[PDB]
């Protein structure tokens, strides 16, 4: 319920920092909520990967460094590469293929005549749809939920490195190449080219890594706009 | 908490608590005859393990599995183990971690005799668990170790799942020779910084469990009941 | 040399379709047709067999090799596979400071070909520097055998890295495609520096799909460009 | 034919190391050495340049190509990469019922070369059937260009499937066993049937990568033997 939302907000803002131990009574007091919803909130946020359970009881706010962000992006890329390869090997229905191709055609409409001209917000929304469609493309529920789970951490999400404030020249310029990769993923799946589909979908996740590296080096003010990046 | 986890897992895997059954901490506490505090932890831990799903309106639901789920889970474990192998090959491995896994590989070789059938199956199964735990931790990333171990958390996704004690038969002992050659190649590829090879061999290695599953279905159906949760699957 | 001149002339006659696919060639008849001595012709026939433009027949003579669209696509695929091999081996084995500095310089020069508009691309400069980049990539791991085999896989007129970048292909659609191709050049070098062999191989192999896309664009949208790629106009199943 | 006999004799002399790497060969002096006419010697020297055993010199004539241990390893690497490509393309494009039946028959026949003990292996039977399996794999996708390039990548004596099998057998050089090699043959076919291109490429590449581990063990651990082995004696190191 609302206990999950409030607790999640306090973890993501760094208010409850990594390594902080949390107990049902002391957390219920901190949030000013009953123990029953707090119990559910602590357990749900362990399942989400924001907290770890301690031996002997209680919870601890999970610590994330830059290396964890890079590894989580790498795991999303590996899992998205798996969804793409399995769709290419097993085949995709006419309908599912038509839907993902429609999203790709829609994403092309985000790009103007100059290298800088990109509808950043439209791209970010359509990009989420494309990645959800790719995760479900092979028709396996197990694959879909594992791909979605690898994309569940705030900084591991496909549109995590495209926040509203990152609508700048350098990030927009990068989206052209990223969209060419969306097209190649679909073309490889259609052609039953599993190795290519996996290779492009895995490489595509290096765009978020390259963006993260740009935020660290050239635009540190952007770090705070990425969900989860306030935890680092 | 841990005892509640064990008992609840047993009741799900036996089909006593069938797929689609809604569970609550009060009714589960009553059924297991355990306090609600350990039950609450057991329900949440078994959601993380993938045996239960949380319901939006409260409570939990026992997850249902088909043959396709078993095959996909093994595929995901192999993909993740392939990732651990590639990252250890690209990033490098400490002298100590390398010495430890190599010791496991040397001990695994001692399980094989002169005849194709002469195989210490039980020794192999125990050392195989160690080898796969060492591989998950090899690159030194806690995030990778955690995600590889999670991928191996389903009863049928585990590296040892398709090596139950009763599967100690000719056909299985013969297959272990090639599986051991794959363990050696994984370590050799990592040492040589050959990431593409390390990933390819570790991913292929997981196909051994898929072949074992297919052998159980077609040639030895009596073995199905030896793999946790496999007997419940109807397709 | 007399041998090298016979090679040039004979290659020109094969690529123009003057000596069509399936035509049987012998020393005497080739020497007569080129109006050159038998000694350089013998060398030219053997060198063009090694290049893949002729096949040896059981009997001492040769035959002009016939190519279809499937051959063009497979040749580009083999180049991408071999360039992916050169990239992976450079990433696994390591690259010398000097070789890395040289290929980084080519990548930096290639970036200078791109302007502010998606269309603003120095096409001719890109085509020349692209050849250098691909020669440097073939030699990057330091193996002579690998360099030799990668170069051979890039030896057909339509399998070469700048085959699908003829001077007349300097049009909007091609200039826009070069931006993504250059990002791939950068990623190949970055993956090699990071010892990321799987990534290096994946990007280098994907990079060769740019030529395949250029080919498909020539067939569907710009048929006038087909005749600009050596030997392409001969192919009847485009 | 006179030409073909000159090719065979010259190839034998290069492979044995009798004509070592770096040795310059000229038409008249080579014709005198082999005791053969001018016309067949021209064909032999040109054919062996096309095969990659000789290189042409800038001023005219030929030179026996030098191969060191690093060249052997790189040639096997190129072979594995090309065979991995043949396997992946067969898996992606699909194979006919007939071609699949033929290659599966070869795999079943290869099982017949194994006895109850690890050392109980019919090496000569295995070598012959293995060559067939690799020829069938190269042609499986139906592309003449791919078939041709895979065969070219497998043509150097030390990169050829089934090369030096009795020699490896003598010294226990099957570090990756022949049973493991046969399990890889089965997995290649199974991956192609299943349209699993990434798996087919990975297993076919590993199949050759492990063949190089075996040949490395031999060259390094048996130097006293390789100087008498045709196809290895020519190695310069
Ligand atoms: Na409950
Ligand atoms: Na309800
Ligand atoms: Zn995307
Ligand atoms: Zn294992
Ligand atoms: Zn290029
Ligand atoms: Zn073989």
């Amino acid at each position: 319920g609302r206990a999950v939302i409030e607790l999640r907000e306090k973890i993501l803002s760094g208010e409850l920092p990594g390594g902080m131990r949390l107990f049902e009574v002391s957390t219920a007091e901190l949030l000013d909520i009953s123990r029953t919803p707090v119990r559910e909130a602590l357990s749900r946020l362990t399942e989400e990967g924001l907290l770890n359970r301690l031996p002997g009881g209680g919870f601890v706010v999970r610590r994330f460094g830059f290396a964890d962000v890079v590894d989580a992006i790498e795991v999303r890329g590996v899992m998205e590469g798996t969804a793409a390869r399995l769709a290419a090997e097993r085949g995709v229905s006419k309908v599912a293929l038509e839907e993902i191709d429609a999203t790709v055609q829609q994403l092309d409409l985000c790009f103007g005549d100059r290298v800088d001209d990109v509808d950043f917000d439209g791209y970010a929304a359509l990009n989420r749809i494309f990645h959800h469609q790719l995760a479900a493309l092979c028709g396996s529920e197990m694959i879909r939920r594992e791909v979605e789970r690898a994309s569940s951490l705030p900084f591991a999400s496909p549109s995590a490195f495209l926040p509203d404030k990152a609508n700048i020249g350098a990030f927009r310029r990068s989206l052209r190449g990223a969209q060419e990769q969306h097209k190649a993923i679909v073309a490889a799946i259609v052609a039953r080219e599993g190795a290519r589909a996996e290779a492009v979908a895995r490489e595509h996740s290096r765009t978020a890594r390259t963006n993260l590296e740009y935020m660290i080096r050239e635009a540190p003010e952007l770090i705070a706009q990425v969900p989860g990046l306030a935890l680092i």
